[PDB]
C-alpha cells in the first residue's frame, strides 16, 4: 500500500538539491575573491566546486525542510563549507594544497577563508549566529589538537576517542543543522530535533570513514581509531602488544596482516560499525518532530547513505 | 610658563596604565583556558604576559581616553592580542613556538586562540564589533598573503610595500583604537579620529621594526622593504644588480657591506624613518577631537616614543 516506502536514494537527493547546491557553488566563486593572486589560485584548486559537497548539502536541505523563505541558506553552506576547507587545510600541515603550494600559504588561505566566512556571518545580521559558530569553531580547534595528542598514545580510551569524532566532525554537522532552525525562526523543540540530527549524522560519517581506512593510512602515523583501539584490548598478550608498540612507534605496517587479523578476530570492526548504525539511527530518530517533506524524505535518506558502505 | 610641556613618557604611561594591564593580562590567563593540556602548555608558552604588551596598552589607553564605564576594554585588549598571537604562531610557520612545538601544534593553536577571540567579541553584544574585526582580521589574512608573494620579488612598489604594512601590523591598531570609540558610543568623528590614530601609529611602528633590522634578517630571505627597494632603485647600476640578485636569490649576506653601503649612499634609511617620523605625526595630529586627559596624553607619547629610537 505505502508507494514511498523506500528512502529516497542519492541521485533524488541530489537531483532535489541542484538549484540550491549549484547556487552555493557560484557564490563560494564570487566570495573565494580577493585582489592577491595567490589566495585566487589556492583558492581555486581547494574550493572551486566547493558547493558541490557533503556539509553545503546538509544545510540547504535542513533549510528547505524547515521552509525557509529566502536565500539565507545559500550564505549559511558556504560559511560552513569555508570552515570544514580552513580546517582541512589546516590540519594537512599538522600531519594537498600545502604539499602543492607550502605550508605556508595553505596556513594563510586558511585563514582567508576562516575569516571570510566570519564576515558572510555578518551579512545574516544575527548574534545568535556568531554565537553558535565562534563556539563550534573553539570546540574544532579543541579537538584537533586532542587528536595531536591522542597520536602515538596507546591508553586513548574510547571516550577520548569519541570526543575527537564529536569536536573534528560532528559539531559543524551539528551547526549547519541547528543554524537551518535559527535562520528559519523555528521553535526551540525543532532547533534541538535538528542540532540532534546533526550531530548524530556527522558522528556515523566520522566512524564509517574510520572503519574504511582499514576495510592503514592511520595505522602508519600512530592514530588510535576505535578500530585499532578495539583490537587492541580485546586482543591476545602478542597481538595487544604488536599494536600497542605499532600506536608508539608506528612501525604497524611490519605487522600489517597480523594487525589486520586481531580487528577481525576480535570484531574490532565490527563493533565501530555497530556504532554508526546507532549513529545513523538517532539521527534519523531526531527528525521525529520536523513536518514531513521530500526534503524530510532527503535529511532521512542522507542519513541511510552514511552507513550503506559499512553493512 | 606650560608646566606640562614634556610629552609623557614611557615610565609614566606604563604606570598609570598598569592596573588596567594587569586585570587584561588575569583576564588572558582565564581565557587561555581549555581541558586539553597541549593548548594550556604553548598557550602559557606565547601569552602568559599577553596582557602586559603593546596592543594590549593602546587598547585600555584609548578606552580610558574616551572615559569608558565598564571593564568592556579590559575583553577588548584580550580579543586584539589573541589575534595578534594567532597571526604570529601562523606567521612563523609560513617562515618561537613552531620550532619548539611543531609547525601543526603552533597552527591549531592559533586556531584556538582566534577562535576564542571571536567567542570573547560574542560577548560584547555587538554586531558592529564583529563586523569590524571580522573585517579587519581578513585584511590581515591577505596581507600575509601578500607579503609572501612579495618576498623574492624584486619589482615590488613602494606602494605595495605599504599596502603590506597597512594589512598586516596597522589595521589591527586602528581596528584596536576605533573599537574603544564603537564600546564608548562615540560620535562618527571620535571614531574616525581615534581609527586614523592607530592605524598611523601602528604604520610608524612598523616602520621602525623594518629600519631596525638594518640599523640583516630581511635581507637573508629575500624580503622587499623599504630600505633595501628604494636602495636598489637609486644605487648606481651594479649597487642595483647587487641588491636584485639578493631580493630573487636570498644570497644578500654575501655582499653584506656593499649594500649596507649603498643603503647609506642613497639615504634609503633615512627616506623610511622620515616615512615613520610622518606616521607618529599624522596619529598625533589624528587626536585633535580628543578631550584632553592623562590618558590622552599617554596616547601621544606612544606616538613619540614608537619613532624614539629613530631619530
Ligand atoms: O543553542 C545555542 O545557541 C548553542 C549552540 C551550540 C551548538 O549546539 O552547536
Ligand atoms: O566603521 C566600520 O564599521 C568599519 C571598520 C573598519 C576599520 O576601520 O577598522
Amino acid at each position: 500500500e505505502n508507494l514511498y516506502f523506500q528512502s529516497m536514494d542519492l541521485d533524488h537527493i541530489l537531483s532535489l538539491a541542484e538549484p540550491d547546491m549549484l547556487a552555493v557553488n557560484q557564490l563560494i566563486q564570487k566570495q573565494v575573491n580577493s585582489d592577491v593572486s595567490l589566495i585566487n589560485q589556492l583558492g581555486f584548486y581547494i574550493v572551486n566546486s566547493g558547493g558541490k559537497r557533503l556539509r553545503p548539502l546538509l544545510t540547504v536541505l535542513a533549510a528547505r525542510a524547515l521552509n525557509i523563505q529566502t536565500e539565507q541558506h545559500h550564505t549559511l553552506a558556504a560559511i560552513i563549507e569555508f570552515i570544514h576547507t580552513a580546517t582541512l587545510l589546516h590540519d594537512d600541515v599538522v600531519d594537498t594544497a600545502n604539499e602543492v603550494f607550502g605550508n605556508q600559504a595553505s596556513v594563510l588561505v586558511g585563514d582567508f577563508l576562516y575569516t571570510r566566512s566570519f564576515q558572510m556571518m555578518v551579512t545574516l545580521d544575527s548574534m545568535r549566529v556568531m554565537q553558535i559558530l565562534s563556539d563550534a569553531t573553539n570546540v574544532i580547534a579543541e579537538g584537533e589538537v586532542l587528536q595531536l595528542m591522542n597520536c602515538n598514545d596507546p591508553d586513548t580510551t574510547e571516550e577520548s576517542y569519541m570526543e575527537v569524532i564529536y569536536s573534528k566532525t560532528a559539531r559543524l554537522f551539528e551547526a549547519a543543522t541547528l543554524l537551518a532552525g535559527v535562520l528559519t525562526k523555528q521553535s526551540e523543540a525543532i532547533e534541538n530535533a535538528m542540532q540532534d540530527y546533526g550531530k548524530y549524522l556527522g558522528t556515523a560519517f566520522q566512524l564509517v570513514d574510520d572503519i574504511m581506512d582499514y576495510a592503514g593510512d592511520d595505522l602508519a602515523e600512530g592514530k588510535p581509531t576505535l578500530p585499532l583501539l578495539y583490537a587492541m584490548w580485546h586482543g591476545n598478550e602478542q597481538q595487544t602488544a604488536i599494536i600497542r608498540e605499532a600506536i608508539e612507534t608506528g612501525n604497524g605496517m611490519d605487522n600489517l596482516t597480523p594487525i589486520l587479523e586481531t580487528m577481525e578476530q576480535t570484531g574490532a570492526l565490527t563493533y565501530t560499525k555497530q556504532q554508526a548504525l546507532k549513529a545513523s539511527q538517532q539521527a534519523i530518530d531526531a527528525l521525529s518532530p520536523i513536518e514531513e517533506s521530500v526534503y524530510k524524505e532527503a535529511l532521512i535518506g542522507l542519513a541511510h547513505i552514511s552507513v550503506e558502505r559499512v553493512a
